Order: C-alpha cells, then structure tokens, then sequence
C-alpha cells in the first residue's frame, strides 16, 4: 500500500545533457576502492579547493548557449524594438570583452552559492566547507573581482569580510560514490528580485492564475537587468523549499522535469504555463531594460505539492549576469561544465552630454528633451551607493551640511571591481537605483543628488521628486560593466570612506557614457505605461 | 595564501544539543555497527532504524509539548497583566495538551507537513535509500495513528487530488562531518507555515528606528491567524532568500538558540538579544494578545542577524504555532535516540456566556447574535455544516456555471474546518477551526445568494468580509484556534459527511456540537474586534 515517490523526478539527474571538460591531471586526487562489498571514492579534499577556484574564475568571462542565444535573438527579432536591439548588442559586446579573461562581465561579482550532493560512499575527509571556501577565496583574492559581503559587528554596525566569504554551502546527502555540484555566482541585484507569496486555492484557477502573473512580473520591473531568465514555482512543501525550487528553476537546473503531476505529488514542468508567462513577458512591452518585446530569453514555470491549506509561490529572475556552472567528482577525476568561449559568433540618435560644467548647466540642458532620449555623458561622475547615502544622511541629521561632493556632478550608483593592473578601472557598471529612492527627495531639498545614474524604474517619490526640485533620472544600461571600464571609464580615485571598500564614494572621469533620460524634471517617467 | 581564515556562519555551542534531554529507544543498538575502514571509525546503519525513528517521532509529536512551550501557556495563565482572554485561551490550550496527552486525539487536526532535517556524517552508512526508509515510517505515523492526510498531489496545474497518506514528506539530509546521524523532525502546520513572510528590505532598514517601525508593522500583519502566542522568529540579512526562510524555520524551532550573540568581521550568524527583547516589547504592546485581545501574542522570540550581501537585505520573519511540534533525535554508536517531551503538562495548570442555540431557523440565530456586540463570548449548540478551501471553490465554481447555490449553505452556520481521523469508538477525530482568511472572496457571493450568513472559524479577517456582513446581516465567529483535541472530546457529538467525499478531509460535513465557544469578531453593523489591534 506504501509507495516511495521522491518530489523532484529529473530524467537527467546527473545533467548528461551537458557538456563537461576534465581538469587536467585531476585523477591523481581520487581513487576508486571497495569496502564491505560496495564500490567507494577516496577524494583528495585539495580537489574541492581546485574546482570551487576553477568554477568561480570561468563563471565570470564565458555564459551558456541559451543566454547567448537569447540576446542573439532580441537583435534579430524583426518585432524586437530599436532600444531591445541596443541593449542586447551591448550586453553581447560585453561579454566578448569578458573571454578576455581580464574583465568580469559585471563589476557584481555576486554571492559564491555551492549545491553539493556528496555521495554516501564519497570520502572527502569531512573538511568540504573549509576546502570549497578557500577555492572561493582564491578565486576572489588573485582575480579581477570584487569583495560584496557585508559583515554585522553588531544589528546595525557593519563591515566588508575583504575577501568575498562567508559563502552558501549547501552540501547534501545523496546515495552513490560520487560529488556533484551546481557553483552559483548570484548577483544582488537578481536575488533581491526573488519573491515569496502565500496564495490560496483561489489563485488555482485559468483566470486567476493569469492575472497573477501579469500583476507580478511589473513588479520585477527593470532592476536585475533584463532579458530575464524567469523562474515560477506554484506551491510547495515550505517557503524555503518554494525559494529553493525558484532558484534552481532559474538556474535550468531542472529542466528534465517531468511535465505531468500523478497522484503522489511530484514536481513537474508546465510547459504550457511556460509559454503563458512567456505571453505576458512580451506583451508586457518592458522590453531588454528600456521598453520592447525581450523583458525575458526564456520561463521555468514548476509545479509542487502542497498542503491543503498552503499555496506558496515563488518568482525569482537570472539577470545579465547569468553565472552557473555544473560540475562533479568521480573516479576520473574533476569535471567543470564547458561554457561558451566564443561569444562573438553569437553577434550578427545620441545626445551629447558635457558634464565638464556648472551642474545647473547640465541640469538646463537636459530638461530640453523628453524621457526615452539617449544621451552620451563625457566628464566627472561622482560615485556613492546604498552605505554611502546612509552616512551621508546621518551627518544632516546630526546638523552637518551635505557633502560638496554631491552638488558639483552626476551620482552614479555604482561599487567597481578590481582594477587590473594597468588598467584604468575594474568592472564598473550601475547598481539599482531604487534602492537609494528614501534619500532623493531629502538630498534634492538640501541642494545635491539633482541628477542621478544608475539603472532600474524607480518609485513615484523620486519623479515627484524631480519635477519639485529640477531633477534627473538618468538610466544607464544594465549589465555591461565590462565594456564600460574598458571603452568610458579613463580616471577612478577613492573620495571618501575607502574603510567602505567598493561602497567608498569615488570620482570618476568617463567618456562616451551611455544612458537614457527615464526621469525629466516634468513628471515624466519613462516606465510609467509598461510598469503601471 | 594565510590571510584565509575559515569561519561557519552558523557556530552553535551547542551543536549536538546536548541541552536537551534524549530518550533511548530500546534495543536499538542492534541496528547500529562500528567498524573502521582506511583508520577512520565508521557507523553502519540498517536502514530500518530511520523508519523506526521517523514513526516514533511522528507519533509523539503530536500527543506532547517541549516544556518552554508549556510554560509560556502558564505565564498567559499567571501574569497578572495578562488579559481575561489572555487567560481563558491559554487555559483551553493546556487542557487541551491533557487530552493530547492521552495519545488518542492529536493536539491540532492539522497533524502538518512531515519535514525532516537530517544531517547524515561522512561515515555513516546507511546503504544510501534514506529518503524511502524515512517516508516509510512517516506513512506508518500517520497511516496508523489517528491523523489527518493532509498533502494536496496536483494532477495538472490545476487538477488537485489528496495523496491520501500525508506524503511527500520534505526532506532536506545534508552532508556534515563524523558518522553520526542527526535530526529535527518537524510536524509543521499548514496555518503556520503561511505566516513565513519574506521582505526584500535595503540598508535604509538598518537603524533603529526603522527596524523597530518595521517589526511594528510587519507583526501585525501574522494577526491571529496562525493560532498564537506565538514563537516569533525574525531573521535579518541572509545569503539568499532561500536560506534567509530557512534560518528563520529553524530559529523558530530554537534550533539556533546556542548561536553566539556577537557578530565578528567574518560574517557569522548571531543571536541578538537586545531585539528579541524589543519583539517581546511591541508584541506585548500590540494589544492583540492570545487570539482576542490582551498581552500574550507571542510566547516569546528569536532573533538572527545574517551577513549580506551589499545590495540586498532578505528579511524572514516566520512563527510556531500553539502546535508547536519538533523533536531531536540522533542515530550514534549507542542506538536511536529521541527528545524527551513533557508528558504530563497537567503539571502547568494552576488549581458570562451566551448559550446560541442553532437548532432554530438561521434567521432566529442571526436575530439573536444582532443583539450583541463584537467580543462577546458565545457558546454554540447544534448543528454546523463544515466546508473550506477546495468546496469553498467547488460550489462557486459550481454558481459560475449556472447553478444554485446548495441548500446546505443556507440551513447552518458555516464551520471551516477539515478534521483528523476518528479514533475508534469516539463520536469525531480532532477537528479545530481552518483559518477564515482564505474563504474571503466567497463571503459576499455566497451571502448574496441567501447562504453563509454565519461563519466560525479562526483569525481575523479582511475589510469585505465586515462590509458583506453589514450589507447581507451576516456575523463571523472566532473560535479558539488550536484546541482541536478538547472541542472533539468535548464539543462535537456527531460527525457524518455530507457531500464531495472524494476530497478527504476537505469534504462537507455535517455535524452536531454541544458549548461550543466562540467569539462574536465581525457583527451585521460593521463592527470588528480586530479594528483597533490590526489596524
Ligand atoms: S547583471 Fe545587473 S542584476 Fe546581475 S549581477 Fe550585474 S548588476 Fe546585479
Ligand atoms: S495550532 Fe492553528 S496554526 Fe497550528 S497547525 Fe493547528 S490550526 Fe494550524
């Protein structure tokens, strides 16, 4: 009468559908014997410092075929509009500036995420987290990247880790001899845009369903940029194993799902609903960032069991920086999945800006044309993101005057990687402007922050704002923080707060900097007829 | 390469939770065998040794409490700043552990989800069908016991069917070092596990005054739906939303209460104190106390602080619910071994009502219950007609197509609710109130067509449903939520199905209940006992 029936059934639970390449000489750290009459792996642990420091190098300079293939086919799209054409040219210009191996194709270097599934005949001595981390922490440390997490002294009392760790190390218990992995490289941006609901039966329905869909793709709007892989899961057994499953949805980890449920509740794929978010991400008119056809490549929509009286749903998105890499142990030695090393194959109206001026000179010229004009910035930016503004804020509180710094230039939201040697500057594109919404207003109303860069729609608070105050939104492009550092960005200096390490506040000096006008000084936004 | 240094996020001093008190199972040393392979010491396993544990913990879990549960049920029953309410809940609570106690009856009707944590050392071998051997033993809990089959299997995206055993089970075995084999199992509630809310918040949270204004607001919105006093947990930072809900679970289970209590410049996990103290303080504030008003919305509360990510900021904020319901357990060199749980919680019990009788035409009922305001203490006799989610959407699915809306809508209050299995020779199984939130959309619809004028359940409810029962003279009723145990010992006399069988436990029933207590939360006039509290 009993029946085992596991929730997640894969046809490809070992991911044969892709392709792997063996770090050379890498059996000499394992070894194949037999114990008690069962087939096990001695594993080197030095193998799980090799292949966390191999997966979280190549992450960064090469991408899988189907995102490539993505933004091949926003510029090829005949339906694709002018803006979805220059977005996806860009971002495929960028990561050909990443296979140079220099670069990393987004100055977010991202939050290192390891799902191991370490076989019950596996033996690694015990040590895999401290191993896997310091593959990481070479990673980190001797490449071009950058040091994101943030450490809490106290509740609110924080510092950098200066080194890119902790890591998520997520290692399971699974039958066999063998060591999987999936290596995430997850950009902030991207994981703050995944989303938790607690529904109901009444969502569980054709009509309701839609709407859902449609009311909640706005509200990813353009922040983690865009062509979004999109991932959906509908219910589950607990919000974290529904956050999980959107997760790993978004990271194609389980694409050889089943595509019917049965009677004992397994996952399973829904291609048609796949295609149905597919409809709304297009005729959405969101577009690659600045309105069009391509909001999203491609949809992952999983459904799961649930209890009764449960309905959690999950919305999560891969953004541009779309970083996994599949990889496993076994008696051959360390196998790492083979990316794309060639993304050149896969490629097939401008308004000058002097910034070199008086801001209210900058600020008059740009009220002469209407949000969705692109504009070219030549001079100093000067650069402050999410700590920055909230010391700034908290010295006028305490009666201090706002910096001169953020009254003479442009704010660029933004924290640049590493800069390689001999060069001008690490990767350095935009952060989300939405983020540093709270300060806009106050800053405005005390004579700074007048114009803005960065990348995402922002909240009605900050047009409101703009019109006041004779203000700007400039929206950059998304993404391509490669080519940015090596074509714009000619002078980086550290401003202020370097204890704050990539969140310092830093000068700048570009050249031939791309944005668009999403927030005039009129009221006008850019985003307000696709994101209402 | 020394500038690494390796620091867990989570550095617990007590990892093996040697603070908690272990049952071994008897015998259970002829499943366990030490043996050395390459120089390092290694457990086998017989993999029937999970089964044997899995049924065991599935069983007592539910029959008993941890004793910091029980004593916050006590403090309700104490403190003199505790509500009359206050006073009144916990205590039906605590008798309600008693009947639990007697192993028969479940604690709540909602016997949960089967979740498993289970930390599986490097050299432990269990022949590696873990999963199997566990559900295995979750089956025969619940198969065997007097629970409820609670999983809800989707055909297509939208075809549902129960699976008619409460599996699957979620199970999360991770790998860790040693040959020991570690557990928490946990019996989670479907009302519980939907108040599991997470915020993607910015650093402009991080100070005082927003964080508090945060906790603030956010409380207020768990309301009393998932049964309180509550264990709060709320977990700020996270290397992701997955584990930012995951830490917050767990922390709900004290799981993390050995967790340091100061952050260092590695990013380590810390439990923080100072604003536990301050959920404590603005859950106390709240006014919405022990379901109806007064001091004991929350037992008490767990506070973790993780490192970030310098753009993000995950915020969990998750509870246990009075079925508080986890247990420890570790396999080792000696045998199985358990969490002792309290078994005689009679041990924590220290030594103006209206009678509606419902064996009238509804329109009577409704006349009388108009004479009295929200808050008032009713005592229910007769017959409830019992439906929730799925009849709910079945019958307005049913209306969509043309059709009247059932007779039996109309004839009696409406209890939502889905009952546990009868023990035999008992007139019903566990059989609590279903949470009220989730029938909202159908209140205003059913009562235009003459039925659902009066429901009774648990948790407050939306603004429609006060404005369909002042348009329509409708009233809603809170039962106590959690005392599934003493309303079916006590109140319910007769149970028998009435149609939909083939959603188990999510049919309509019929039934005939005797003192049946409840509050009057929404009146005909518009009024709201919640209105000031969860404002
Ligand atoms: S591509 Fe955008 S969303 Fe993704 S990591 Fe880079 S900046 Fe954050
Ligand atoms: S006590 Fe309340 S919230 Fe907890 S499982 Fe029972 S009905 Fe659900």
């Amino acid at each position: 009468d009993f029946h085992f029936s596991a929730i997640f059934q894969p046809t490809d639970p070992h991911h044969h559908q892709t392709e792997f390449a063996k770090v050379e000489g890498s059996e000499k750290y394992v070894e194949e014997v037999e114990v008690f009459g069962r087939q096990a792996l001695k594993v080197n642990p030095e193998a799980l410092t090799i292949l966390a420091h191999r997966a979280f190098s190549d992450v960064h300079h090469f991408f899988r075929k189907d995102h490539l293939e993505g933004w091949r086919r926003a510029i090829e799209d005949p339906e694709a509009s002018d803006n979805d054409r220059y977005v996806a040219t860009t971002l495929l210009k960028n990561a050909c500036i990443a296979a140079g191996r220099v670069l990393p194709s987004c100055q977010d270097t991202g939050t290192a995420i390891v799902l191991g599934k370490r076989g019950e005949l596996c033996w690694t001595g015990g040590e895999d987290e401290k191993y896997l981390s310091k593959g990481i922490w070479n990673a980190y440390r001797y490449h071009n990247l950058r040091y994101s997490q943030t450490a809490a002294l106290d509740m609110f009392k924080e510092c950098n880790t200066g080194d890119n760790l902790p890591a998520q190390l997520d290692l399971l218990a699974v039958p066999g001899s063998d060591y999987e992995f999936l290596f995430i490289a997850k950009g902030g941006g991207s994981a703050n845009k995944a989303y938790l609901y607690q529904e109901t039966k009444a969502l569980l329905n054709p009509k309701s369903l839609r709407a859902f869909i449609e009311e909640k793709l706005k509200t990813l709007g353009t922040a983690a940029c865009p062509p979004y892989h999109i991932a959906l899961v509908i219910g589950g057994t607990s919000a974290e194993m529904t956050m999980k499953t959107v997760k790993l949805a978004s990271c194609r980890y389980y694409d050889s799902l089943p595509t019917t449920g049965d009677k004992y509740g397994r996952a399973f794929r829904d291609p048609e609903w796949e295609k149905i978010v597919m409809e709304v991400a297009q005729k959405s008119g969101i577009g690659a960032q600045f309105g069009g056809k391509y909001f999203a490549h491609q949809a992952r929509v999983i459904r799961l069991p649930r209890h009764g009286a449960s309905c959690p749903v999950g919305l999560a998105v891969s953004c541009s920086a779309d970083r996994q890499i599949l990889a496993h142990i076994n008696k051959s030695g360390i196998y790492i999945e083979q990316l794309e090393q060639n993304p050149a194959q896969y490629l097939p109206t401008s308004v000058k800006v002097d910034l070199k001026r008086p801001i209210d000179k900058v600020r008059q010229q740009l009220s002469q044309y209407p949000v969705g004009t692109r504009v070219m910035l030549n001079g100093t930016l000067i650069v402050a993101r999410d700590i920055a503004h909230a010391k700034i804020k908290e010295m006028m509180d305490n009666g201090e005057p706002l910096p001169e710094y953020m009254k003479t230039s442009p704010i660029y939201y933004a924290g640049p990687a590493k800069t390689p040697e001999g060069y001008a500057s690490g990767s350095f594109g935009p952060t989300t402007a939405g983020r540093m919404d709270s300060y806009v207003d106050l800053f405005q109303s005390h004579g700074g922050s007048y114009i803005t860069l960065a990348k995402g729609n922002r909240s009605k608070q900050v047009t409101d704002a703009c019109k006041k105050h004779g203000g700007f939104y400039l929206g950059s492009i998304g993404g391509p923080a490669a080519i940015l550092a090596k074509d714009s960005i000619k002078q980086v200096t550290c401003l202020a707060f370097p204890e704050l390490g990539m969140e310092a506040v830093w000068k700048i000096e570009v050249e031939d900097f791309p944005a668009f006008i999403v927030v005039d000084d009129k009221g006008n936004d850019m985003y307000s007829k696709t994101l209402a």
